[PDB]
């Protein structure tokens, strides 16, 4: 049967994974927990056969997984996209980590009552983080070269998110601007982003001071 | 020449990596930044050839890496320890993530002025996190079975850290208590923990409210 991907009906930690699945054109069903289905999840949490019960989870005829990163890596690995040798795989793991520093950098302050104050500090450090990627993309179409890897969708998600926080944070980074457009230019992605499956909001959990709520 | 591992002279994000290197008996030199060498690092940060300048970093005749997780995975991968197939590698990635939830759970609140209040909330959720590992170890010597994998050293580091926070947090988890002793029973580990190379403190950056300072 078709693999089952479970998570809240938000972008959050699973969006990059959804994009990788669409890009690979893999078939899959989603168990989406609405903002008021917290209890629905609780009563099912310890009943899915998961060794480390959590959201997101990925269940398919061969495995039962939790931990967003093990999930996206599993999907990529099943398609030989993790790297052909130790060095390459490390490059790709390094790219994941660097993207997470930005994505997690947002979530870390998005649930605070003093978001604006934290935001200033954050938007103050973001430029140096972005420049590392800008330089990475100066002589590359995608993060790992001519071919797409899962970090590309992670970066895309992170850029999508920081753009909501500051629509001008990419003004000094033309390569990153083109990269985001380039990802949206991928047929499978453009199709998915225009379909009824696409969850455009919220970015974080509904209760978040930033990227939360039921509407943009 | 011998690989170079660089980081602050604290356990922090690199300790599990140091333990994996010792276990594998790999030769390596460390560029340790003292509490007052922040500037020493700044003036070298963008001069090491690192694509994503950060701490820790790992430089050896074949690669230049940053991102603690890409580093430990690289070392494990160079020894064929990441997993023999997609499923196994995902299991191992899942274990990393689950350990990080605990380790990062500590760092997230260790720099706050209200540590004690946050600590209560944290120590309230830790038991459910620990039990997942307790159950994982009920019919296994190590997290992935009979043989050691890098997540074992990550878990060890996390247990070492939560024990400083609460010396009794493992009282209901005998398998975890034995697991920690079992890791310390590994010849290379026992030797390293008794050598002059072992950095017992601090756990977090020196400025941390918890696990910080120059002395326990
Ligand atoms: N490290 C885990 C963290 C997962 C996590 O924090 N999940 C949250 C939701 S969200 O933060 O991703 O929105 C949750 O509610 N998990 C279910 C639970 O805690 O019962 C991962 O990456 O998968
Ligand atoms: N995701 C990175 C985070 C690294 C990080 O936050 N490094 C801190 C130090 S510590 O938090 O690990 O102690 C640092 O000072 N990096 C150097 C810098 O920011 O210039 C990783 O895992 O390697």
């Amino acid at each position: 049967m078709s693999p089952i991907l479970g998570y809240w009906k938000i972008k959050g930690l699973v969006q990059p994974t959804r994009l990788l699945l669409e890009y690979l054109e893999e078939k899959y069903e989603e168990h989406l927990y609405e903002r008021d289905e917290g209890d629905k999840w609780r009563n099912k949490k310890f009943e899915l056969g998961l060794e480390f019960p959590n959201l997101p989870y990925y269940i398919d005829g061969d495995v039962k997984l939790t931990q967003s990163m093990a999930i996206i890596r599993y999907i990529a690995d099943k398609h030989n996209m993790l790297g052909g040798c130790p060095k390459e795989r490390a490059e790709i793991s390094m790219l994941e980590g660097a993207v997470l520093d930005i994505r997690y950098g947002v979530s870390r302050i998005a649930y605070s009552k003093d978001f604006e104050t934290l935001k200033v500090d954050f938007l103050s450090k973001l430029p140096e983080m972005l420049k590392m990627f800008e330089d990475r993309l100066c002589h590359k179409t995608y993060l790992n070269g001519d071919h797409v890897t899962h970090p590309d969708f992670m970066l895309y998600d992170a850029l999508d998110v920081v753009l909501y926080m500051d629509p001008m944070c990419l003004d000094a980074f033309p390569k990153l601007v083109c990269f985001k457009k380039r990802i949206e230019a991928i047929p499978q992605i453009d199709k998915y982003l225009k379909s009824s499956k696409y969850i455009a909001w919220p970015l974080q959990g509904w209760q978040a001071t930033f990227g939360g709520g039921d509407h943009p």
